[PDB]
């Protein structure tokens, strides 16, 4: 049982503490640093209206999160979104991803997003199959794209399409 | 003239290069033509770590290569974007690959990992300069933009290095 719920700024160094596990245990994040509180929650404040950002709260606790955003700063791409999940490691397993999800992808779809494309750093099997099983496909894979942990890892794309028309309304946003 | 590095001065006809292409072509995604600031900023912060190349012809700016970083997250250092632009009317005259044989060069030399191309599809002139010298197809996106009154693809092409473990720091252009 996971209430789903719009991020807010009081969730962020919750939300921060859980990234930055895996920014130093695992490979499924590129960055090599851990992040303060204020940076996520500038990115909040900055992409909560357009895209949406959302937590799940277990037991009045955060477990998890998922948000998405641009994928490149060029006019044309703006019906192309990036999505991202994070469950904490005592919470996997539990459905918290998927439901995080699944929540995510009908907020982007209800808005009039063409597709979301996810960028996984590879080897990571848990995503992977979260993904495709959600309706994401494979699209690619740049090798050797990052430098963690002593080795060189590849990072893949995935991609689930959403069907718009031929010219696609601009998007609507989260509220 | 000929290929130099690029400075304060070349970004005005810079910019005009590539403004033509973002008004008449999909080769590029943006839809508002730039303004030659924008260009600057990103000379002076990124000209020391990335070479930034333009080729000139009878003492005026014919095209411009330059580089810059994949994603702005610590493990991609190693990990170059590539980019090049030819004038309309100096297109198919070794120009541009003249101008990327050199922009290419000096990454490896520098000690990059890997360079990485992003093609506006369809754009089959610029698909083959790259395949023609290294650059291997690594995936597509499916209608990641539109413009132009349709939707377009954009692949992704990358030419690999090979570098030791751990790999030392990037060298600066200087
Ligand atoms: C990836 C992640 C969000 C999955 O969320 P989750 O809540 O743990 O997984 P779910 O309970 O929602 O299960 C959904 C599907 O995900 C897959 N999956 C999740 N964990 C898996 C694991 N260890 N091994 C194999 N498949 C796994 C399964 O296909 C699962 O389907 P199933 O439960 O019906 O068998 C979670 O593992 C995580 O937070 N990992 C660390 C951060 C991360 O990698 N984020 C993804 C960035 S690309
Ligand atoms: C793509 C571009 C850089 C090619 O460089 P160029 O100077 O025009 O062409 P070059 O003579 O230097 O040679 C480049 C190679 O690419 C191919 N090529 C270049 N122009 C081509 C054209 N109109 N049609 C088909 N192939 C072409 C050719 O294989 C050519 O080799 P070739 O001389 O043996 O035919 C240039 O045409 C350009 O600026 N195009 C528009 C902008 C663009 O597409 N940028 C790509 C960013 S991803
Ligand atoms: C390519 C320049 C990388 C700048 C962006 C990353 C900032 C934090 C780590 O920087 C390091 O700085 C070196 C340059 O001396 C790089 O060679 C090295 O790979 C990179 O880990
Ligand atoms: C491999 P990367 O660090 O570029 C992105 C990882 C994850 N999808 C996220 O969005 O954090
Ligand atoms: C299709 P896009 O606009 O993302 C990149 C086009 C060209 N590689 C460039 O860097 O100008």
């Amino acid at each position: 049982p996971a209430d789903i719920r719009r991020a807010t700024e009081a969730d962020m160094p919750a939300v921060c503490t859980i990234v930055n596990h895996y920014i130093e245990t695992s490979t499924v994040n590129f960055r090599t640093e851990p992040q303060e509180p204020q940076e996520w929650t500038d990115d909040l404040v900055r992409l909560r209206e357009r895209y949406p950002w959302l937590v799940a709260e277990v037991d009045g606790e955060v477990a998890g999160i998922a948000y998405a955003g641009p994928w490149k700063a060029r006019n044309a791409y703006d019906w192309t979104a990036e999505s991202t999940v994070y469950v904490s490691p005592r919470h996997q397993r539990t459905g918290l991803g998927s439901t995080l999800y699944t929540h995510l992808l009908k907020s982007l779809e209800a808005q009039g997003f063409k597709s979301v494309v996810a960028v996984i750093g590879l080897p990571n099997d848990p995503s992977v199959r979260m993904h495709e099983a959600l309706g994401y496909a494979p699209r690619g894979m740049l090798r050797a794209a990052g430098f963690k942990h002593g080795n060189w890892h590849d990072v893949g794309f995935w991609q689930l399409d959403f069907s718009l028309p031929v010219p696609p309304r601009p998007v609507l946003p989260v509220t």
